[PDB]
């Protein structure tokens, strides 16, 4: 009748030597950043005693989970800000499968930006094919050549792509070679982990076929030359390793995120595991949808629909829409600017319709990344009540405006 997952989760200073010989005060999920594995089963109740030791409050947002309101980790929406040295226990059953992440939703530039960021894997509930896993989590951290963070929101940054960081890691580590298994099919979990960085991800050389974005399965499909991965974005990347001995790079353009060696297996070569079952959504009825249009766009440098979000009032008492529960929705997503913004929705889970730029194969995701003056269109079921945040996951962009609520009821 139920099955249950228990973490204790502490958020705390992690002092991590990410540049050689220097001294990086990050703040961390389990004694690391990126933060801990957390691992649940689809179908399965995760709870995870959140205990806050930082010197400042902080919320677990746990991105992409369709889980009640209560639990959706925004301050003064779903809970007040665990304060330091308190806890709060997290208890949601996890119905979807896939990648998925957490992190902060109070102070987030900052928060996430220093450290508090961590993968969330939701096995499948039957088996999938896959043989072997190995999950990557990306971080593009604010730190100069001296290990010291940089600021977290520059200006002109913010109103621009966002405040870039400088050194690329996978797992906290720049630049690792990952030991994978000769012959064998692999199941590389993609976890963007980053503040503002999108990774153009390429393998060249390596068979890689994308099976899931966003949590979500698609048909397989070859990676191809690249794929975007935008802030909070993640895939399932199966990869053919090639013989032993041999070093494929996974890059971020021409440049090496890691190195993907090779290594002897006596086991058989595996196929191509099935298609993943798809998660448990709710089909959005195009017949049936009524559209909504959204416009984008040390203070306000964006703006939803002429509102700027004040990331400093409870402001999520005005919301910018009100869907009805079990209604069908199709969001028209506008970019009125010359820059990219991966767009987020809390609580629900949207279909990619159709974009402007792009040829849409559609597909399931809580994440759109909205290109240079795009119009994308977007289909959800108001499936889950309550106020859900819907931002631009560039946490610059967040911060300084580009955010909204939209209340489901
Ligand atoms: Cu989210
Ligand atoms: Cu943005």
């Amino acid at each position: 009748s139920a099955v249950t997952h228990d973490y204790e989760l502490i958020a705390a200073p992690v002092d991590m030597e990410l540049v050689p010989g220097h001294v990086t005060p990050a703040w961390g999920y389990g004694g690391q950043a990126p933060g801990v594995e957390l691992r649940c089963r689809q179908g399965d109740w995760l709870r995870v005693r959140f205990i806050n030791k930082l010197d400042e409050p902080t919320t677990i947002h746990w991105h992409g989970i369709r889980l009640p309101l209560e639990m959706d980790g925004v301050p003064y929406v779903s809970q007040l800000p665990v304060q330091p040295g308190e806890y709060f226990d997290y208890v949601f059953k996890t119905e979807d499968a896939g990648n998925f992440w957490y992190h902060p939703h109070e102070s987030s530039a900052s928060q996430l930006g220093r450290g508090l960021v961590g993968p969330l894997v939701v096995e499948e509930r039957e088996p999938s094919g896959f043989r072997h896993e190995l999950s990557l989590s990306l971080k593009t951290w604010h730190v100069d050549e001296q290990g010291a963070f940089t600021p977290f929101m520059v200006p002109r940054e913010a109103a621009r792509e966002g405040t870039r960081g400088r050194l690329t890691t996978v797992n906290a580590r720049p630049n690792p070679t990952l030991e994978l298994p000769a012959g064998q099919v692999v199941r590389l979990r993609l976890f963007n982990l980053d503040n503002t960085v999108t990774y153009r991800l390429n393998l060249p050389g390596a068979e890689a076929r994308l099976y899931a974005l966003d949590g979500h399965p698609i048909e397989p499909r070859p990676l191809g030359k690249e794929y975007w991965l935008g802030p909070g974005m993640r895939i399932d990347l199966a990869v053919r390793v090639p013989e032993a001995g041999r070093e494929l790079p996974l890059r971020n353009g021409p440049l090496r995120l890691a190195t993907l060696k090779s290594v002897a297996s006596v086991e058989a070569p595996g196929d191509w595991p099935a298609p993943l079952p798809a998660n448990p959504v709710a089909e959005p009825d195009l017949s049936i949808a009524e559209t909504l249009s959204f416009r984008f766009e040390y203070k306000y440098w964006q703006i939803n629909g002429q509102a700027w979000d004040i990331n400093d009032i409870s402001c999520a008492e005005r919301p910018i829409a009100t869907l009805k529960k079990g209604g069908h929705y199709i969001f028209e997503l506008r970019n009125l600017a010359q820059y990219q913004h991966p767009i987020h929705l809390h609580g629900m889970v949207f279909k990619v319709l159709s974009s402007d730029r792009r040829e849409i194969i559609p597909y399931f995701t809580d994440t759109y990344l909205l290109g240079k003056n795009e119009t994308a269109r977007v289909a959800l079921v108001a499936d889950n009540p309550g106020v859900w945040m819907f931002h631009c996951h560039v946490i610059d962009h967040m911060e300084t405006g580009l955010m909204a609520a939209i209340e489901v009821a």
